[PDB]
């Protein structure tokens, strides 16, 4: 790997990627004996153990050109369990600021990235591992933290102007909007890797957000950990 | 509807589609006082009761555009929750014959019926519905039935040829193909109807026996269509 | 075959091709000694003779797909001239309800089934057997038929919203909708297969059915027979 | 017009279109009293008369960009039935070189100047007129003409490589290669005008020759004004 | 060559193409001794000398599919520099009508011809020679003449219909729209010729007058490719 | 702007923008007086001046939808002139390591964000400011640095596999390849910023470095304050 210089054994199987080095920094904190493995090029990786098992926390910046490489060298240094764990627009009006969305899939325009990695304009299933992504409904179930399970629409073009944009994703099955799942869950299909992904509702396009992420974050360290 | 023709209210709210009418008629007998709702164009419906609720068992023959056809004149009639139940041929060489598959996206080429649909060539993510899907793993297990969980590809020619068919579509996070699963998933997600797929294996690319699975299958479909 | 369980030697080389079942037993009453060769999955299909010859009518089910595998099969099985009757919707104001629409090419969009069989996107002529076209035209004006020679849609999805439908086919030089002929067209000139298609109409988006749909029958016969 | 500056009363309804200004200047004998009523940009005009009937014979210089200009110009100056004449590569082995091809549709790649007009990408059916393509027949009938009827593949790169050219294009119905047709079918059936096409065979990529198109041009002017 | 019917070397090197057999014609009263080479097909072809150089000019009609004939023939007859020398129509305001545009690259819509060459859809980098522009700037700048430098459209519809087409493409980046340059460009990239253009404005969609701006320009073309 | 969180008059109109936040505080260093005005997300921004001049150092992330948030963050906050300055491998096997590629336009793949930009897939040209990257060359040869002028392929999919790839892109007119001139090149068009790209040779696939990338900077820095 050119990007993420941390040694092999320093990356655990298991990851929790964020796209903010800074939530990645936060997060360590929920760690035990959290030690910094990587800083080149922002891409902030920690690694320490929580409950019973070690784990490593990860920075996959924006846009899914950048987070296809954090998980293609990842792997490279044994990473093969991913659970994204971001920030999202609801496309629905029901959805509140600080609440969570378990992804079911995820919609995207093809071309770029897709046709590189595919070889042609298929639209292939972008999903999560389903055992996951259960595990992670449970676990948000059990903090008592209010989320909905759905899909979302994975943008490239975060200010690119769109009228009918809101009318047009939610009646197309997406409740929410954000820039990486497709990259993530289709890649992770064709490489094998078992992934999943949890957002925090930082908008909605239809101190309390600290403890909305701090909250969701121990969950999806449940999950990784069970 | 101009290919269904079924008297006001003959159609129940949840239905269990197959593409054979062969296997419509068949599965009728599970349900209590099965009543043949419609015959027109081969598509056969029926009606009756599963443990004491209503339900139908329709006909929807091979293929996308009769597929849609199908569930656009079941839900003008009342229909809103749909379980496709159909046979598959396996991508993957650990799938038996007889085994199940659980359903949980599709994979498709774009264009036609999905753009007259869509609008325009955006790859929507074509998932069932989350609960009922997880309520299918949980019915099947209490069968003690083979299942496997995953994506298929839903292909729209059978007799196509494609020297890497396997490969591709298995390299691609695809355990089995069949016909008719991402229009089902993709229109559900668009109209708002509820929908989720199982498929018995009758084939791996990698007669008393097929009715035995496709029975013992049927039972636990429509417990969680009646749950 | 998988899906026509007929036994080779049952289907004849001439075959009429029809989507509704119950058009096929109809239809039968017109050949001589007709049986049933076929009837697994519903796909209907009886062989007899008429005029001297031996000739086949058999169920194709709705859209391209399904049509696709019945063409197959029946090839598979000794088939090779086939003549679709079905019905259409016409997408000109002059054309009533009854009279006749011979198809001299399809249009249709691109993509699932093109895709699969011609490996890219190229659009290839989707036209009908040029000779038997004209044996066609030449039966139905025998008969004194009300007819009319055009182009044809060939859609995928028969309760999409288009707003714009009538004008914008229409003026792409196609007088009528239907849903299988660019299918029938084009698998016939991969195949090698000799095929050709009239419509009843039985609706203008711009008793007497049931004499339409036979009398139109005995000139297909006529022509599958010459 | 901005190509083509003839003068409106000039150019007669009928006109018989080729691809050569030598092409053109060569058939104008055949004329009556031919007059050149256009030569700017070099594509070359002649009017006259031939059985009774005022015709045009005019040059369309090569590929769909110049020929969809020389057609709409000549259409704003009066012209509205149109039969191509021109040369072509036989994709198939038993077609020899003088012969003919009366066509029956085209196919081609979709893009540029189909996407322009027709606003998408749908596969518009590109067939000719039906009625004249007949009437085309029967003029090479009575002239005891050899000729063949079939679809051809309409290509915008003639130097461009592809080495399975010919079985590509001859398994997708094609019996043989030339660049416009599919430009003067579309267009035509989208502006209403009523066109054809015969070509002569003068490759098989699978003194006699100026006789073969002299021959056929006969052929091709009794039908424009039959 | 089956086009192109020259007899051997009687093309130059260098070649100023234009799509109008006239102005070929006209231009080639610039030359020292110009001779007819070709007439075929109206694609007419002059070479003499200019500057004791020798150069040739050449006619290549209109449209993408005709260029790149006409290209592909020159360079099997010892052709590998070209500049084509055409006329646009404007798609900004601030031109005037006989001005001149040196086009820095081509927008393109895909397909056809593209596909054809590249294989695949990419949209490659439509863009002429970098040094061979420059020296078409530093020439016009010599003889004091009004020109500006962007891209262009390269359409292969002339008459095809688009309510927003000057927004459109402006917003795009495009001041000018024409027929050929994309595909000059591209072809030249993929075949190893250096390629530049300029262009005569004739209208703005935002005789002696234009045959002056088509003579003043041509001599700074001439300079450039015996430069 | 919701990334970039300096504030308006903390960023200069003119703007050397490089992937690698750990270059942006690396190349600070040639600026008087530097001032960091973001470093949320990782997004590392300086502002100082340099040849009497006011100018900033940001950070872009790597691939399309990263830097595409960045430019227009910074454009909102008063940036409309921006010189990308980063690493590239070369497709030629002329080229050396450590020297410099000057950016004449930029192939790629379509989709993704340039569909939802641009609103359909036309290959718009793709290509930097004429005036600023003959700039960017004057300054390059006053300091005797060794560079080539060309056009680079902008990729998508940094570990997506291409067994054709030199060959292949190289036959397209492409020297190097890299990850967002092309969303670099074609936003500015359409935004209307002033732009340009200059990239150092880290690898070809076809100290000494510290040194490159320093001795590069100063010509680009010289470049934006003339």
């Amino acid at each position: 790997p050119v990007h993420i210089l941390a040694k092999k054994g320093e990356v655990a199987e298991r990851v929790l990627v964020v796209g903010d080095p800074g939530r990645a920094r936060l997060l360590s904190t929920l760690l035990q004996n959290p030690k910094l493995t990587n800083e080149n090029r922002g891409f902030l990786v920690y690694t320490g153990k929580y409950n019973g098992e070690t784990v490593s926390i990860a920075t996959h910046g924006i846009g899914g050109p950048s987070i296809a490489i954090v998980l293609e060298e990842l792997a490279m240094l044994g990473a093969n369990v991913f659970i994204r764990y971001g920030t999202t627009g609801a496309l629905v009006p029901y959805i509140n600021l600080g609440e969570y969305i378990i992804v079911t899939g995820a919609s995207y325009n093809q071309g770029g990235l897709f046709y590189q990695y595919l070889r042609d304009n298929a639209c292939v299933a972008s999903t999560p591992d389903f055992e996951l992504t259960n595990k992670l409904v449970t676990s948000f179930s059990k903090r008592n933290l209010k989320y909905y399970v759905g899909n979302v629409f994975s943008s490239d073009a975060f200010y690119a102007e769109d009228e009918e944009f809101v009318k047009k994703w939610s009646s197309r099955g997406n409740i929410a909007v954000e820039m990486e799942c497709a990259t993530l869950f289709t890649l992770s299909k064709v490489k094998g890797w078992k992934s999943a992904t949890v957002l925090v509702v930082s908008d909605n396009l239809a101190e309390e957000l600290e403890k909305s992420v701090m909250d969701g974050a121990k969950a999806v360290l449940d999950t990784l950990t069970s």
